[PDB]
């Protein structure tokens, strides 16, 4: 539908312009050109860039959130570790724009994105460690700490997508090569699960 | 050096386009011509704590030594760059920022550092690996995994800490992230 086209239009369009030059630095003279529409229009969907970036973070929010559910009382707890990673590293490929924004959003002290970290974010992150808490204490996964195991996945899958230009700099690739994302998968699972100490 | 360790701090808190001189002179308890006189311009003093910067980031892979055990060398590189986070978070942030979304030229400089000494520590890895000393993995994975996964508590501190409510600060929280990078990274979370 028409009124949805536009309004997903100026949303996309807004993550890649706010994640290219930033909140400040971003005008929505640009991001309703990028979108095809009027300035006007953009501004009746949402009436001010403060809006529009925040419905932009709380898309982000969703896209990050989403794989935090591979972690399934019903998924072996390897498994689930192994989808989590491959899912963060879908996310980096695909949503980089989103992985950079909430990067710089973070960076900035999270100043409009503090409520939903201490809101629901927190709230799937304390429920998915209580969940690898119990494998833990059935003896399923080595004795670690929850918390600082979604950090690690979390942060080294982001890398790629945050400092890509970094890594390409380093590795000749990105995860745009295909190669490159199974590699990067593969060496991010077998790095936490099976340890760099040979077995 | 009372310039660039103020400069440092008034950067990290406003960022480059939010900070002006006058407050860096202030903080440093000097005139702003004087400020002047060692630091041509803003942008002249913001490199040079970059590059002050780029040094405390690059020498925790120097931990990555042909006479250590290899095992032992990837625990101190982990070590040391918790250390960085902890005592450096202002400039853990600033120095991402930068890398993020600052000027190429800049930019450019401090990755091609960058490489420049992974290369050099992912052969000796990759000489680790080879003579099965460590598991088959990539030394470059490896390197940027430990880099992202240390980095992570100085740059996503204000997620960490809704999460944990705890800072590196608290030496007992800084004990327990050192031992859990380093055991997940070392045996990994199969069981043995």
């Amino acid at each position: 539908r028409a009124v949805s086209a536009k309004k997903k239009a100026i949303l996309s369009a807004a993550l890649d312009t706010f994640s290219q030059f930033g909140f400040h630095g971003t005008r929505l003279e640009q991001i309703a050109e990028l979108a095809g529409v009027s300035k006007t229009n953009l501004l009746y969907y949402f009436p001010s860039k403060e809006a529009l970036y925040i419905a932009v973070l709380r898309q982000i929010l969703d896209i990050w959130l989403a794989p935090l559910k591979a972690f399934r009382e019903d998924f072996a707890p390897l498994a689930a570790i192994k989808e989590y990673i491959r899912l963060k590293l879908e996310v980096s490929r695909d949503y980089p724009q989103a992985s950079r924004l909430f990067c710089m959003e973070m960076l900035a002290g999270a100043p409009l994105l503090m409520d939903e970290l201490t809101g629901d974010l927190k709230a799937l992150i304390d429920e998915k460690s209580a969940l690898i808490a119990g494998w833990v204490k059935s003896g399923k996964l080595a004795p670690i700490d929850p918390q600082h195991l979604i950090f690690m996945i979390a942060a080294s899958t982001q890398h790629y997508a945050d400092f890509a230009p970094q890594v390409e700099a380093v590795t000749g690739a990105t995860l745009r090569d295909e190669v490159f994302f199974n590699q990067t998968v593969e060496n991010v699972q077998r790095i936490i699960i099976e340890g760099i100490r040979p077995r």
